[PDB]
């Protein structure tokens, strides 16, 4: 009923981490549907590349994702670690975008707004089974990369641990995260 | 229509200090109807040196309760919210409620009544940029404090530091806390 | 309709001491399908001895097992829950994803999703229990189409309880991409 926006459920690589790459190194499934005022998101990230999948090899690790979109709530690859815009599962996404009243731009530099973001966790299950917590932190608007550009969404995730979930490559994956923000008008 | 709210950036609304005569601090509180259950979505900003100090000590303990009459409307003598709650499709807002079936009102006896609680976590973010947990206690029904009164629904966030997060004031913003119940019949 | 649950507060319907006879527990879980995805709600609370003196020590693992056919009904011979779901009205459309969680022969992580709930011991501690949702996966039989497996997880320097208690895990939320209807 238009009410889902989404990469899809099994996306192929379509996400960039690591910095200078030309090509996805990642897979980004995120899904947001429209529940009244709000939307209920879903975000997992796998790794597909040897860079990726060889981050957990540190203790101290941080992955970014970046996704800015324009006015009607489409995607803007070029600057987004996100390469291909998300689409409807059945025209205009601003519906789906974080309010820009909720989650104001702000002035660049000026003071601090820690009302844009939302602060959560997920996990990596290693390749021995060891479960290691990933703090997530959301950021909403707040702050542009550019001038084109109409609402922000990033994504970090972060590991601090005592010790490196692996000391070989293995396929990373963030376990499902979920959240809520409220939406812009449709 | 689906979603009973303060509206997503309220102005002061909610009182926290004991004692005190006017609202000290913004509650958002956002209820969304899905199918059997309500999704809500809650955040609790500081407006007074009072609360926006409160982070100095590093145990605190923030309470807000919410009492509803038998159509789901605030009683704000009582309540900590001294605004009624609304409707984004302008009638009962009694669907909203939590079950009394799911959480019922019991005898006044001490007692750990777990089934009328909801544990979970949400975040303080300190001026010096470090991530303190809060521990949020979500009570449903189980005691009613009146005859007026046919619904609860109380918050606590609760910080036990080893260090208190500021040695100043700052706006006191609990990150957002998003949980599920079972509501009643519309 | 968009619901699929054990209702609100259902009797013993659960079995949690293996090889036992009846229900020792109830299961509340509710299954809202929203958009292309399932929104999650599970409590177990315990209903005999055995279960309701688990938290006698301090490690604790407590299983559920739902194994559903291919038209989104429980198979309650194999299940922990002995009674099926119901509808607020097939509920294929409530089922887990084989396309974003498949099945496999036997490192295949895509298919859990992790958090944490918790248990209010008498003394008034908090105690939490890390819960692991495993999706499909794991194929036992040829009857079963979907698997949702639930698993509570307590490991403390100390017990919550000296004695008998009720056992109630507080309500765990969690999301998944839904199969089609």
């Amino acid at each position: 009923k238009n009410n889902t926006l989404w990469t899809g459920p099994k996306p192929e690589a379509n996400c960039i981490i690591e910095y200078g790459k030309q090509n996805p190194d990642s897979k980004l499934t995120l899904i947001l549907v429209k529940n009244g005022g709000i939307v209920n998101g879903y975000v997992t990230l796998m790794g597909a590349s040897d860079y990726v999948n060889t981050l957990f090899k540190n203790k101290n690790v941080s992955i970014n994702v970046e996704l800015y979109f324009d006015a009607t709530g489409h995607i803007l690859p070029d600057s987004s670690s996100l390469k291909t815009d998300l689409e409807l599962e059945y025209s205009s996404a601003r519906g789906f975008m974080p309010s820009t009243t909720a989650y104001p731009f702000v002035l660049p530099n000026a003071g601090t707004h820690n009302e844009n973001y939302i602060f959560g966790q997920c996990y990596y299950k290693a390749s021995d089974g060891a479960l290691f917590p990933l703090e997530v932190t959301v950021m909403l608007n707040k702050r542009l990369p550019d001038s084109r550009t109409s609402y922000v969404m990033t994504f970090l995730w972060s590991l601090n641990a005592g010790l490196a979930p692996e000391t070989t490559q293995a396929t990373l994956i963030t376990s499902p995260f979920t959240f809520s923000y409220i939406r812009e008008d449709d």
